[PDB]
């Protein structure tokens, strides 16, 4: 099952997955070079899901290969940082490149993150769950620093990837 994490730079997506992955958080920025590869197998009752994570680069100079980091994904994980309006109008793009790749072979997962920083919020859960549902997407808010919602994150895209 391929996962790809998408979204404007520094948003969070590299912090997402150390915190599924790893239960760490790292405060200083290291910025992901194109893509980075991580395996992890959930492991629900009556399925088995490998997840194949693919770490998508935010960074401009990297943009012109994110059709072919999309391509053949299961789940689209969407990520915009509460506190950035920018990030959060991106994501409709971001979205619409999935769309446009993938159709209806996808699940999509709007997240805002960064919730951590409740005192600089530019927007709201209330956008954000409008846009989830004018998108026809998934929406969760987390914080990768806090843990919050994190594990919540990838069991509900886990529990949404079609059986067949
Ligand atoms: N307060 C707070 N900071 C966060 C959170 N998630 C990530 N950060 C911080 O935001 C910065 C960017 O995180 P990162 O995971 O690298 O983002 P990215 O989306 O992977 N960026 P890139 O597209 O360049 O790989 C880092 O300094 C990280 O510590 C969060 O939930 N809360
Ligand atoms: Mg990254």
């Amino acid at each position: 099952f391929k996962l790809v994490f998408l979204g404007e730079q520094s948003v969070g997506k590299t912090s997402l997955i150390t915190r599924f992955m790893y239960d760490s958080f790292d405060n200083t920025y290291q910025a992901t070079i194109g893509i980075d590869f991580l395996s992890k197998t959930m492991y629900l009752e009556d399925r088995t899901i490998r997840l194949q994570l693919w770490d998508t680069a935010g960074q401009e100079r990297f943009r012109s290969l994110i059709p072919s980091y999309i391509r053949d994904s299961a789940a689209a994980v969407v990520v915009y940082d509460i506190t950035n309006v920018n990030s959060f109008q991106q994501t409709t793009k971001w979205i619409d490149d999935v769309r446009t790749e993938r159709g209806s072979d996808v699940i999509i997962m709007l997240v805002g993150n960064k919730t951590d920083l409740a005192d600089k919020r530019q927007v709201s859960i209330e956008e954000g769950e409008r846009k989830a549902k004018e998108l026809n997407v998934m929406f969760i808010e987390t914080s990768a620093k806090a843990g919050y919602n994190v594990k919540q994150l990838f069991r509900r895209v886990a529990a949404a990837l079609p059986g067949m």
